């Protein structure tokens, strides 16, 4: 059910990051830094546990949670938040929360690109996506 989601899938544009990380904290060189990187977003599953790895020439991550089931993740900038992936309205969800903060990561498919849209605060950054 989420399947289309899954392969390899390279940064082609990205709107409002800068925004986005400035809500949660993020330091000006990691957002310098940020800005100019293409991460890779590799998504696989293995019956319904999927993983998510993020690959970068600056930073790289790696979850794997099953849908539905919270998990402890330790996110790029280095915040420990209690998380949970779900598919809503056939796209995939990721909540993030600590400290009574919360962010969302959502990503659907659009005419065949990925978009990921990160809410934070007032801040929503549009980060598109193209499959390799
Ligand atoms: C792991 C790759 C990180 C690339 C950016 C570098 C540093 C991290 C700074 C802020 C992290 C915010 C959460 C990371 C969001 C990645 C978004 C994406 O998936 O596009």
């Amino acid at each position: 059910m989420v399947d289309a989601f899954l392969g390899t899938w390279k940064l082609v544009d990205s709107k409002n990051f800068d925004d986005y990380m400035k809500s949660l904290g993020v330091g000006f060189a990691t957002r310098q830094v940020a800005s100019m990187t293409k991460p890779t977003t590799i998504i696989e599953k293995n019956g319904d546990i999927l993983t998510l790895k993020t690959h970068s020439t600056f930073k790289n991550t790696e979850i794997s949670f099953k849908l539905g089931v919270e998990f402890d993740e330790t996110t790029a900038d280095d915040r420990k938040v209690k998380s949970i992936v779900t598919l809503d309205g056939g796209k995939l969800v990721h909540l993030q929360k600590w400290d009574g903060q919360e962010t969302t990561l959502v990503r659907e498919l659009i005419d065949g690109k990925l978009i990921l849209t990160l809410t934070h605060g007032t801040a929503v950054c549009t980060r598109t996506y193209e499959k390799e």
